[PDB]
DNA sequence: CCGACGCGCGCATCAGC
DNA sequence: GCTGATGCGCC
DNA sequence: GTCGG
C-alpha cells in the first residue's frame, strides 16, 4: 500500500480507457505507469517526484498532485457515478463481452448480469459461458489445485498417446502461489512445421470423457479454449470452474513456445533485446541467425528448451528465477 | 509535431460481395 | 456460398 | 498518455 492509492487510480483510469473510451494505447500507458510506480520503493509525495519515472508524464503527474492533495480524482469520481460508463466497464468483466459488446448492450438497456440473464438470446455462445461462470472466473486458482489439475491433464494426455508431450506453462510453471487459468502446451512427434492435425481434438475429447473439461469457449485445430473443474469427493463443496487453454504446437517450435508462454513476460524482452547482441533472432516459434544486413537465415533445430541457452549461450535459469 | 505503441495469434462472428 | 475485417481473450 | 524521431 506504499503507492496503492496511486496505482489503483492509474489502473482504474486504465480500465475505463480500455473498456469505455476504447483507447488501448492509453490503457497500456496507464498500466505502464502503474507498473513503474508499484515497484518504486518510496511513498511518492509529488507528481513531480513521480514524473522522473519512465512512463509517468505531465498529465499523470498532475493527476497525482490532485490525488495527493484531496484524496480523490474529480474525473474518476464523476465516471464512477456515471450509469452508462460504469455499466460498460462492468459488463466487460463477462468473458466474451469486450468493450464493443458492452457498448452495444448498454445502448439497448442491458446494464447488469440480470439484464443479460433475461436476454440470453442476444449473447453468443462464448458470452453465455462467461455469464454462467462469471463468479468462478474471477476467483484465482491456488497452486495446490493447479497440481491436481496438472495431474489429470498429464495422466489423460499420456493415456490417449504416450508420445504426446504436454507442459503446463503460465506463472504456475515458474512456481506461482496461484494462477488465473491453466495454459497447456501440447505436441506430438507427428506434428512438424511441414505437416497431420488430428491431435488436438483427440486430447480435448479424452478430457471431456472423464468430465474434466466441462464447456468449450472456442476450438480449432491448434488452439482450444474452455472450462474445466476438479472432481468433488461427493460429500464436499464442489470446486469452482476454471478457464483452460490447450495449444498444439509443432515439435521443432514447441520449446520456443514453452519458453515464450512460460516467461515471465518482461523476462522475455530482456531475453530478446539481449538476444541479438549475440546473433540469433528469437520470437515465439524459432531461433534464427542474422547477418550484417539483418535478414534471417533458417532456424536451427531447437529440440530442448535449453538450446536457446546454447545459441545465445546463457547459463541455466530455470522456471523458478525467470521473474525478469 | 506527429506516429508508435505486441513490426501479436487462433478462433468465432459480422459485413459484404 | 466465399473472403476479409473486426471482436475477443490470453503468455 | 508518454515517449522519441
Ligand atoms: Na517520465
Ligand atoms: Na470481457
Amino acid at each position: 500500500t506504499l503507492n496503492g492509492g496511486i496505482t489503483d487510480m492509474l489502473t482504474e483510469l486504465a480500465n475505463f480507457e480500455k473498456n469505455v473510451s476504447q483507447a488501448i494505447h492509453k490503457y497500456n500507458a496507464y498500466r505502464k505507469a502503474a507498473s513503474v510506480i508499484a515497484k518504486y520503493p518510496h511513498k511518492i509525495k509529488s507528481g513531480a517526484e513521480a514524473k522522473k519515472l519512465p512512463g509517468v508524464g505531465t498529465k499523470i503527474a498532475e493527476k497525482i498532485d490532485e490525488f495527493l492533495a484531496t484524496g480523490k480524482l474529480r474525473k474518476l469520481e464523476k465516471i464512477r457515478q456515471d450509469d452508462t460508463s460504469s455499466s460498460i466497464n462492468f459488463l466487460t468483466r463477462v468473458s466474451g463481452i469486450g468493450p464493443s459488446a458492452a457498448r452495444k448492450f448498454v445502448d439497448e438497456g442491458i446494464k447488469t448480469l440480470e439484464d443479460l440473464r433475461k436476454n440470453e438470446d442476444k449473447l453468443n455462445h462464448h458470452q453465455r459461458i462467461g455469464l454462467k461462470y462469471f463468479g468462478d472466473f474471477e476467483k484465482r486458482i491456488p497452486r495446490e489445485e493447479m497440481l491436481q489439475m496438472q495431474d489429470i491433464v498429464l495422466n489423460e494426455v499420456k493415456k490417449v498417446d504416450s508420445e504426446y508431450i504436454a507442459t503446463v506453462c503460465g506463472s504456475f510453471r515458474r512456481g506461482a502461489e496461484s494462477s488465473g487459468d491453466m495454459d497447456v502446451l501440447l505436441t506430438h512427434p507427428s506434428f512438424t512445421s511441414e505437416s497431420q492435425p488430428k491431435l488436438l481434438h483427440q486430447v480435448v475429447e479424452q478430457l471431456q470423457k472423464v468430465h474434466f473439461i466441462t464447456d468449450t469457449l472456442s476450438k480449432g485445430e491448434t488452439k482450444f479454449m474452455g472450462v474445466c473443474q476438479l472432481p468433488s469427493k461427493n460429500d464436499e463443496k464442489e470446486y469452482p470452474h476454471r478457464r483452460i487453454d490447450i495449444r498444439l504446437i509443432p515439435k521443432d517450435q514447441y520449446y520456443c513456445g514453452v519458453l515464450y508462454f512460460t516467461g515471465s513476460d518482461i523476462f522475455n524482452k530482456n531475453m530478446r533485446a539481449h538476444a541479438l547482441e549475440k546473433g540469433f533472432t528469437i520470437n515465439e516459434y524459432t531461433i534464427r541467425p542474422l547477418g550484417v544486413t539483418g535478414v534471417a537465415g533458417e532456424p536451427l533445430p531447437v529440440d530442448s528448451e535449453k538450446d536457446i541457452f546454447d545459441y545465445i549461450q546463457w547459463k541455466y535459469r530455470e522456471p523458478k528465477d525467470r521473474s525478469e
